[PDB]
């Protein structure tokens, strides 16, 4: 079932690894011309797919495939003509996987590949088919986390979770009341002309033709829709306040890496008592902090508005990449500013700094030993990072790895 794209710029031995992992598919059922399952033998399952100025293949491909892998050629390196290819597509919210043709895994010691910004090369000699078990492992993974229910990429898909009462029926429905708002187990609106995707709004809708059976299935329910979702909206009770659950759920978001937005409904119903318990959520939220603090209501409407607007912008975020020459920049600016820790002697460097990841962003540093970056260091350039860009609304993961 799941669907693989391999693109690159021509010429790079696209057309050669197709044939290693490709029989072809006609007249059988199928959601679509030149669709392949995987090359039988092997040990996994997937469709492959031809994709037919090379703007084309990437829109086409990251139209219709889940996990895309891209493929530059190593014989002469990062060209020109490539880093455009990249270009096209850092607009995508899938997987993209980075096969570097013609190399030992040796050859491959470059930080030019590594700029280029989708994570590791995987080095793959095409003729003799070495370092693709590998790939193929770094692909196959990405099945795990594709989503049964899949929208187009401009689809922005987001949830309301918490605890009952809160807020969660009442609010959603102040919020597609407005004007600006127009009117299947989910909710598709549009906001400003532009899809959106309440997941899981059968957590309205069955709750009450549904006694309630338990915290557990609930939970679980939420949990499963944050899986889809690209920022979760974590909604408090304005009167009763901070518990268990609201946390349990809210930690699971940073845990999955999801855009957070905090939700203060029932404040009409509330009579210093911002600060207090936004400082009081803060304690208690003390991860979530690069998410902002909204004290609406959906009872009076009061600031119902103060919400789409910051959806987008944690969205926005979530997916926000960065020039790495820029990010060295700031990074070359962070030790200038404050020296590497000593362990006696054995001092950290930092050599090259790059983006890799989004949804959400995520940066790997080079360095002379991985486990002397200690944690300190690792959030001082997190901390330096967000005042840089800003990145309020969404997480950011800082992993290192020896040069
Ligand atoms: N009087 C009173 N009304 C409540 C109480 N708890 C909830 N409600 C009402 O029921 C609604 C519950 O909000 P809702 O949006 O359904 O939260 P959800 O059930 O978690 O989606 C509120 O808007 C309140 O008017 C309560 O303790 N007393």
């Amino acid at each position: 079932k799941p669907v693989v794209a391999i693109v690159g710029r021509p010429n790079v031995g696209k057309s050669t690894i197709f044939n290693r992992i490709a029989e072809r598919i006609s007249i059988v059922e199928d959601t679509p011309d030149r669709i392949y399952s995987s090359a039988e033998w092997l040990n996994y399952d997937f469709n492959l797919i031809d994709t037919g100025q090379i703007r084309q293949q990437a829109e086409i491909a990251m139209d219709e495939a889940d996990v895309i892998i891209f493929m530059v050629n190593g014989r002469e390196g990062v060209t020109a003509a490539d880093e455009e290819v990249a270009k096209i597509l850092y607009r995508t919210k899938k997987p993209v996987v980075l096969a570097v043709n013609k190399l030992d895994n040796m050859r491959a010691n470059i930080y030019d590949f590594y700029s280029l910004g989708f994570g590791e090369p995987y080095p793959i000699s095409g003729t003799h088919g070495l370092g693709l078990g590998d790939l193929l492992d770094a692909v196959a993974e990405h099945f795990k986390n594709i989503p049964e229910t899949k929208y187009n990429e401009e689809v922005i898909q987001f949830c309301l979770i918490g605890r009952p009462n809160v807020g969660k029926s009442s609010l959603v429905n102040a919020m597609l009341g407005e004007e600006r708002v127009i009117v299947a187990v989910d909710t598709s609106f549009t906001y400003n002309q532009q899809e959106f995707v309440i997941v899981d709004t059968a957590g309205m809708r069955k709750k009450g033709k549904v006694y309630e059976t338990t915290e557990k299935y609930s939970v679980l329910r939420a949990l499963k829709a944050i899986d889809r979702s690209e920022v979760v909206a974590v909604v408090l009770d304005g009167e009763e306040g901070i518990i268990e659950q609201d946390k349990r759920i809210a930690g699971y978001a940073h845990e999955a890496g999801k855009a957070v937005v905090i939700v203060v409904n029932k404040w009409d119903a509330v009579d210093s008592t911002m600060k207090e318990f936004e400082e009081n959520i803060r304690d208690h939220f003390q991860f979530l902090d690069y998410a902002p603090i909204l004290f609406m209501s959906a009872l009076t409407k009061k600031r119902i508005h103060t919400l789409m607007p910051a959806i987008i912008k944690a969205s926005e975020n979530h997916s926000l990449r960065v020039q790495t020459n820029v990010l060295n920049d700031v990074i070359m600016d962070a030790v200038a500013m404050n020296p590497t820790p000593t362990h006696n002697g054995s001092r950290l460097k930092i050599y090259y700094a790059t983006q890799v990841s989004v949804k959400p962003p995520s940066f790997v540093v080079f360095v002379n030993d991985p486990e002397l970056m200690h944690f300190s260091y690792e959030r001082f350039l997190e901390n330096r990072i967000r005042d840089a860009f800003g990145f309020e609304g969404t997480p950011i993961k800082i992993f290192a790895r020896a040069r």
